[PDB]
This record gives C-alpha cells, sequence and structure tokens, in this order.
C-alpha cells in the first residue's frame, strides 16, 4: 500500500455570520478508520467550532474573540486490536474569521446606508455552544424569510438594549433582561424608510406575543429597524 495525502482548501469565516464546510471523510478514512478533528495540536476544537461526523459538516458562528487564524487537523486512525487508535493519516488547513460583514449578506451603493431590521434577545452568547448559535439563527427563519447564511448574531455591547437612530421598533416579551444580551439582525434593503420597508407583522407581531421566543427559546426584548452607515 502506497499512501494517499489528501489536502483541504483554507477557509474563511466572519464575526457574527454562520459558517459551514463539509470535509472530504470519503477520501482521508480507509474503510472502518475513525475520523478525528480537532485544532491543529489539540484534542477539542476551537470554541466557536462543532464537527458533525455523519454529515460530515464542520460549522459555527464566530464571535470576536475569535478573530484570526485557526488550524484545523482531520486525523484518520486505525482501532487497534487493544483499542488503541493507531494515527493513519493527518490533513490540516486553515479558517480565517474576519471582524466584519458590514451588514451585507454577501449589493447597497456606497452612498447608501443600509437598512437593518434588529432582534434583541435575552441570551448571552458566550454561554452557549457553538451548535446552539446556530439553531437560533436557524429558528429565526420563519420570521426574518432570511436564510441562516444571511442574519447576524452578536453580544450587546456597552449594554446598550435598544437604538435611539431606529424609525420602526417594537416590544418583545420579556419584562426583565437577565443575561448581557444578543442582537439577531438582517438586511432589509438600502436607504428604506417607513414607507418602502416590507411588511414585518410577522415579526412584531410573534415578537410581542411570544410566539416568537417560544420558537427561538430566549425571550425578546424588543425589535427595531434603522439605517445603518456603510462600511
Ligand atoms: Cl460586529
Amino acid at each position: 500500500a502506497v499512501p494517499t495525502v489528501v489536502g483541504i482548501p483554507d477557509g474563511t469565516a466572519v464575526v457574527g455570520r454562520s459558517f459551514r464546510v463539509s470535509i472530504p471523510t470519503d477520501l482521508i478514512a480507509s474503510s472502518g478508520e475513525i475520523i478525528k478533528v480537532s485544532a491543529a495540536g489539540k484534542e477539542a476544537l476551537p470554541s466557536w467550532l462543532h464537527w458533525d461526523p455523519h454529515s460530515h459538516i464542520l460549522e459555527g458562528l464566530p464571535l470576536d474573540t475569535d478573530k484570526g487564524v485557526h488550524y484545523i487537523s482531520v486525523s484518520a486512525a486505525r482501532l487497534g486490536a487493544n483499542g488503541s487508535h493507531v494515527p493513519q493519516t493527518s490533513s490540516v488547513f486553515s479558517i480565517e474569521v474576519y471582524p466584519e460583514d458590514h451588514n451585507e449578506p454577501q449589493a447597497c451603493a456606497a452612498d447608501e446606508p443600509v437598512t437593518v431590521l434588529m432582534v434583541i434577545l435575552d441570551a448571552d452568547l458566550t454561554k452557549m455552544t457553538p451548535k446552539q448559535r446556530i439553531d437560533l439563527l436557524n429558528r429565526m427563519q420563519s420570521f426574518s424569510e432570511v436564510e441562516l447564511h444571511n442574519m447576524k448574531l452578536v453580544p450587546v455591547v456597552n449594554n446598550r438594549l435598544f437604538d435611539m437612530s431606529a424609525f420602526m421598533a417594537g416590544p418583545g416579551n420579556a419584562k426583565k433582561v437577565v443575561e448581557n444580551g444578543a442582537l439577531l439582525s438582517w438586511k432589509l434593503g438600502c436607504s428604506l424608510n417607513q414607507n418602502s420597508v416590507p411588511d414585518i407583522r410577522g415579526v412584531e407581531t410573534p415578537a410581542r406575543e411570544g410566539a416568537m421566543s417560544a420558537q427561538l427559546g430566549y425571550p425578546v426584548v424588543g425589535w427595531h429597524i434603522a439605517n445603518k452607515k456603510p462600511t
């Protein structure tokens, strides 16, 4: 037998945006071999990533503290008669986490503020696993009508649970805010105003009635729509 070498291409991620890539385990593991996916030189993955061994998906949602380059090892091992894991091969690639998505899914003119809908949640992303972060985005899709990968999810900063610049807004179900808070947002369009915003009853009504929080799994503090400086 002559060993095969598999190269995996490097990836990119953006703070506050879902990350998902397929790992070619069928090329790396000959039949009956055990796959391990970890940070290079460690047993665990970085805190922002999760490995699904049955779908062969590496997925995550980075925070600002995850900015920079993450080396990931994908290795295959033979289980010995004595239960030992005998390493057979390893493939290492990196993922660079960038700081800013500029509220753009990818489309607005550089002359143009982005109209963003934001939902404020009583949650702490730093207390949530990567899978919990992704599941929260998944559960917002019924309300946003935006795909998982086009929503943004970041912590509240400097304890601000409101945006005075918002030209539309409304309440959620929460009466108290126990955690630091999280901001889950998406783009509605470019330099919109109240008359050109789409129908948002599908956000505002479930938010106030508690149906949104019951689906998301976290209390909803409120929602607002504001135009944000282009970047
Ligand atoms: Cl940010």
